[PDB]
């Protein structure tokens, strides 16, 4: 075997701490809070399609008959519905549309059911 050392002697020096100054302190944006902000949104009546019923086809038992049951749904939406409140076409027209809007208000405001 052999052996050695190294007396690696040394110095230092040092010297008092100094001030410092403040940093900024900025603020941001938050969230909305709430999340519903449109409503009853405007149903453009000359962008529907509306049906009529005129009796139903065979289909065992219920098979509707005629009646002034307007049928009207919304197009991009696809929501539909079947009112009958008067013998007049376009009263129960407008009684549709109204009952549409509904629907399709949630249907924007929010997202699907089940799908």
């Amino acid at each position: 075997g052999s052996s050695g050392s190294s007396g690696k002697w040394g110095l230092r020096l040092q010297e008092k701490p100094a001030l410092l100054f403040p940093g900024m302190a900025a603020s941001t944006v938050q969230v909305a809070g709430r999340k519903d902000y449109p409503a009853l949104l405007p149903l453009n009546e000359s962008e529907l399609e509306e049906q009529f019923v005129k009796g139903h086809g065979p289909g065992g038992q219920a098979t509707n008959k005629t009646s002034n049951c307007v049928v009207l749904k919304h197009v991009p939406s696809g929501i539909v519905v079947k009112c009958h409140q008067t013998r007049s076409v376009d009263q129960n027209r407008k009684i549709a549309r109204k009952v549409l809007q509904e629907k399709v208000d949630v249907f924007y405001n929010s997202g699907p059911s089940s799908g």
